[PDB]
């Protein structure tokens, strides 16, 4: 129907086709910085004090195209940073401030991100000045952090290092094709996974209550659940809301239908800005953002205990903003004129959101916030910790945090591991340990499977998971179904621990090896063995330095979200997946940061290596198991085999030869490689007569990539 | 509405948004071959005689899942190769066999490409054997070439060198969202540009006549026009049809509604094959492809003059195939039983397509084909030339043609240039000529604009155009509006020719310089001057070796399709473009093979260098013209400027300062860089305080890329 330059493509003819473009997000060709650019090296040299002073100058210098409430952009920047981090969700680790995605579609145009187009624009002078040394990603959340400090709140600390991207991360935000739409609930009030907001285009909850019903008790149910899905418990949630609403104000001075198109739908002359309003001046005193007109505190540009003092110091009744939005105001005309106007007008009455009232109406929040009414030093502590968590939740390993403001204190939510406390294994010890593991009696399948299980727990969205920590032997990973706890896992763990004990006791010097490094090294040693069995003498690369986490360092509930409900690389498909197995394969590959060729070699290799869940024969298209051949690709392309869905409709297929005898069995994941025209092209590379050496090389490179995914300690 | 893995994206919320993804087609990460892979080096080593023998073995070994008509797959392979090349169109140079796109969506599933899924599958044994030394792209057309040779037709020659791609080239094939749909005609019978087929999913024309009306006279109008739009004249078109239909047969043994979904819509177990039929065996004697049941000649697997002898030797009446398709059969039961059955059945009567009858009904085709009736040696000659042209139209410069079968004869359609006949300019002569050109009195704008005009005529679709040939001084390029023939062009040409004369007559030795090299060197010398003026001492790279074409080597009407109706890099917008200027910019950048960063740096640089069409001030956001600064990017991000559409709605905009005074003017092309969220990210890179050196470096690299686009003689 359309030109490709206007978005036309093959999805128009086959709407539900597998989208392999999820495996080439942020292509190098789109990146203007060049091959040698290293943001970490750039931002490590930034003048943080000068940056802070420059941001402070921006916050207190009102611009005429978006005048600053109370002459201070601080609170606007706090909402900006909070919204940047607030898209994060635990189910897939996507969203968050990590890539500065708020500057791009669709997030830059979400109803809830109204006016943040101007907020980000205000900071161009800072980005202009610091250039390569400062990403928009870092700047957006640092501006929030500076705002807090500028207004009297001492933060816990700050880590730089968020890398800017050049195209939007494509994320599933829900099925609704209407802004603020809601088709994401089933049962009593079960919110659709992986979502963490109650309506399309909201950060968490509706500020007017569920579906616009301003019931604070019902609103709190939504607040609790959505914040839970963004890694915040009851104390953290309460801390963040009171901490945030200690500052600034909402904007709803006139009717919302006088507000123009969002940035992505706006005319060219608006230069990336949207929501142009025809109500009065359209800015400042006349500003409309949410459509609500609330100023929570008498000190909108100062940290103090005013929020809770006001919340508990008045009784509240339902009222309407100038734009017709529900909000609460103090009963009986109490506190008239006590709240300051953003541009020097007459004083105003106390006001709160329905969601603010949840904090005193909900029994759990009420106990927390009444305590803080009486002991505000506890609020300051909890808010510091929660805000720190909020703006860093998706940053991954602490090795990634850069700059002079990084606090010394490690935190449980960072999934910490011990520091390296001894000398690392060298070339000779690595060779020795590989030999010892091959002599241990552990099979190639066992070693490869275990190393895969450990390393493939990583997801590139929030950079959580991976083989560092040795968490495969700890809860919950040791009990995950896909890791098959009733199988050989505990035997493999025990054997590797015995080798660790032996090596550490036996070897003098100061060299010690971690269980974590041994899990990975076992996989590498087995792949070497299997490659030789296929007539290839290769060494699989290995980088030592992983350390062993304790159970105490491993939050079992937090780690729960990392459990695969599907892993096509092990031909595992559990219940509850939103899409057929082949789609879940690409999703898994996306999270592992794999390209299509990398995904392809890994599937083919792991199948013939025996890495399958429960050592099932599905996709094991070889006569020589435990040997690293390209047999999977050769057999998949064999026209002497006729494929048919299994008589038992179990998601499997039978591959029959000319006599009608079943030679192979496969899953949807297996067959998609021969059926999908773009994947088949890749299979035809690795299935050619000249391809075995290349396959082995590419498999080993891809394997090494997966083993090293969380290794920011050596990067 | 959908998961990204199922195709969901930002186009869903903003349907008509600029799709920057056209500037990162074939990303490196999707390519399984690796950085060092060199197809030219691999195919240079193939045993072409052994390859030919292996293809011949494939053609004569019937496979039971698609039995070979007459025991020979040759004619099926001719149709396959012909369809592979037959998507080509002159208006943008897109389509053609150049990238093996028939193996991917949407082409692999076009109604007209039915059964070619089996045709390509038959050749896997060959691809399997030769591997990296043989692309599918080369193999598909070479199989067609071999087919002809094996059945008694001596071809003109063959060039290898078509590189395989890993994702489909996304091309505009029409508006229609129904297969065989037709919404591409206006006026009397004006076909929509850039299209070269009469209905969606057809190669050229409907074999049953226009819109299924079997009028041979009307059909010829469609044949003439579509073939013209694929670079074939009347003789070539007639030669191709006669030559092709000398072989094989159509397939329509039963009703077409018994034919299953096309490959891209078919079930996984079919392993990339589609159109599975439940009519009888679904293959062989029961095969249905087009729905027509025609065998044109009594010798379907042999080259001879039987097609024209049959066409003219019988009278023809309208009939219907078993599938209900219009076709023609000999009148009065003449020639009963004279045509052989593909699988040894009873003989059949002579039959023809409505479009075959066009060849004797249309007055022009009738004169051509009646001649060949008596002079078949002329048919053989013309078909050899036309088939060669067909299979190589999109190959670009003859330097790209590889292997032992490339004929010596140069052809006009290949846009030939003389060989280098003397020694090339070295480092000293280059430096000397740069100095001479700067002393010549030609301005920076003149030199940069002329070199751009010449080089940017290149399109990466069929690799036609570019600065080699020096065709800027020849018809039609010298008269193109965008090149501004009334402006300084002729003056620049004359000056550079005088410098060429002077250098060639003055310098002794064996060194001579072409006008073509001087056009480009002038641009390079001027950008050096302009960089110096902005405080940068840089050398712009330059590679000599371009030669000078004569007007006789320059087909004026063939070159007509290379004329830009839009060039955003020069802020030129002519009439007749299908989309707004910013979309045409991206299309132009795609054809120049430019990334978004490269496009961005080029626009900013060319503006401040004065390269604009008619030296218009649109987008010239600088106080210092003819100096190479990043002023374009700095000023585009200036919030002190308010942009508004010009009072005269002429597609321009006014940028007013705080006083209300117009400081800048810009087009849609200029403003899209500040308006588009993804492009603005790129301008914020080159607009930063630290960005001048990087801008200059990146501009020079991108400039050098464009100057070198057609230079396959040095790669
Ligand atoms: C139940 C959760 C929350 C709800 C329903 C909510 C709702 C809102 C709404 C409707 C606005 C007005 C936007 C406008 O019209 O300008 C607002 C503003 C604001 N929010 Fe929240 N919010 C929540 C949590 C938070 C959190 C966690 C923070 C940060 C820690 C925060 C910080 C702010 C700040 C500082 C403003 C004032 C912005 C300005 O002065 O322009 N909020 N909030
Ligand atoms: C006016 C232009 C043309 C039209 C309308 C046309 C139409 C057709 C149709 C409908 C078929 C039947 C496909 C099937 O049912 O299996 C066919 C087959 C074929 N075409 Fe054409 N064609 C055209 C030009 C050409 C050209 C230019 C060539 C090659 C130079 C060619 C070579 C062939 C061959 C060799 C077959 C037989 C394939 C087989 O035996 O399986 N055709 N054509």
């Amino acid at each position: 129907m359309k030109y490709p330059v206007e978005g036309g493509g093959n999805q128009d003819w086959w709407p539900n086709r597998l989208n392999l473009k999820v495996l080439h997000q942020n292509p190098a060709v789109a990146d203007p910085m060049g091959a040698a650019f290293d943001y970490a090296a750039e931002v490590a040299t930034i003048d943080v004090d000068a940056l802070t002073r420059d941001i402070e100058e921006v916050m207190t210098t009102s611009q005429p195209w978006w005048p600053a409430d109370y002459g201070h952009y601080g609170p606007l920047f706090i909402r900006m940073a909070w919204h940047a981090a607030g898209t994060y969700r635990i189910h897939d680790g996507r969203g968050g401030a990590g890539g500065g995605m708020q500057r791009f579609a669709p997030l830059n145009s979400w109803p809830d991100n109204a006016s943040l187009d101007k907020a980000r624009r205000l900071l161009w002078p800072v980005k202009k000045k610091y250039g390569k040394k400062l990403s928009w990603a870092d700047l957006i959340v640092f501006a929030g952090n500076c705002a807090l400090e500028s207004m009297g709140f001492k933060t816990f600390g700050f880590g730089f290092g968020r890398v800017d991207q050049w195209e939007p991360d494509e994320v599933y935000w829900g099925k609704e094709a209407t802004w603020l739409g809601d088709e994401r609930y089933s049962g009593k009030r079960d919110l659709e996974n992986p979502l963490a907001a109650v309506q399309m285009g909201l950060i968490y909850v509706n500020p007017e209550g569920p579906n616009g019903n301003p019931d604070p008790m019902a609103a709190a149910v939504d607040i609790r659940e959505t914040f839970r899905r963004m890694a915040m418990n009851d104390v953290e949630t309460a801390a963040l809301i009171v901490g945030g609403h200690t500052f600034g104000k909402t904007h709803g001075a006139g009717p919302a239908d006088l507000v123009g198109p969002e940035p992505e739908a706006a005319p060219l002359e608006q230069m990336g800005l949207g929501w142009k309003s025809s109500y009065g001046t359209g800015t400042g005193k006349d500003a409309i953002t949410s459509g609500i007109e609330v100023v929570w505190t008498n000190t909108p540009t100062k940290w103090d205990n005013s929020f809770l003092e006001i919340l508990y110091g008045y009784e509240w009744e339902l009222t309407k903003s100038p734009a017709g939005a529900w909000q609460y105001t103090a009963k009986d005309g109490a506190g008239a004129g006590t709240i300051p106007d953003p541009f020097g007008g007459p004083g105003r009455s106390p006001t709160m959101l329905a969601t603010d009232l949840s904090l005193r109406v909900d029994p759990i929040y009420e106990r927390i916030t009444r305590r803080w009414l009486e002991h505000p030093e506890e609020l300051a502590d909890e808010f510091a910790k929660a805000w720190y968590k909020l703006i860093h939740r998706d940053m991954g390993p602490v090795a990634r945090y850069l700059g002079p403001l990084v606090p010394k204190q490690t935190l449980l939510w960072q999934d910490p591991v011990p520091a390296v406390s001894h000398d690392l294994v060298g070339e000779a010890e690595i060779a020795s340990l590989k030999s010892q593991i091959r002599a241990s009696g552990l099979t190639v399948s066992q070693l490869v499977s275990t190393a895969w299980a450990a390393a493939s727990s990583f997801r590139g969205s929030d950079k959580r998971g991976g083989a560092n920590g040795g968490r495969i032997r700890l809860q919950p990973q040791v009990g995950w179904e896909v890791n098959d706890p009733d199988g050989d896992l505990r035997k493999v763990i025990r054997t590797l621990e015995e080798i660790q004990e032996s090596f550490n006791s036996a070897a003098p010097g100061n060299i010690k090896v971690s269980f974590a490094d041994l899990v990975v090294l076992g996989g590498c040693a087995a792949i070497e063995k299997a490659a030789k069995a296929a007539g290839h003498n290769i060494t699989v690369p290995f980088t030592p330095g992983r350390t062993d986490a304790s159970q105490e360092q491993t939050d079992v509930e937090s780690f729960a979200v990392l459990e695969p409900k599907a892993d096509g690389f092990r031909n595992y498909l559990g219940k509850g997946n939103p899409l057929p197995a082949e789609y879940m394969l690409l999703d898994k590959a996306n999270l592992l940061t794999l390209s299509a060729p990398e995904m392809t070699v890994l599937v083919g290799g792991l199948r013939v290596l025996g890495a399958n869940y429960k050592r099932l024969p599905l996709g094991v298209f070889t006569e020589a198991s435990e040997s690293l051949t390209n047999d999977f690709f050769v057999n998949l392309l064999d026209m002497g085999i006729t494929w048919e869905p299994s008589p038992a409709d179990d998601g499997t297929y039978q591959g029959k030869d000319g006599s009608g005898k079943v030679k192979w069995t496969g899953s949807r994941v297996d067959l998609v490689f021969g059926s999908n025209s773009e994947l088949r092209a890749l299979v035809e590379v690795y299935g050619a007569d000249d391809a075995q050496p290349k396959f082995v090389q590419d498999f080993v490179a891809a394997w090494d990539k997966v083993m090293n995914l969380d290794r920011f300690d050596v990067r």
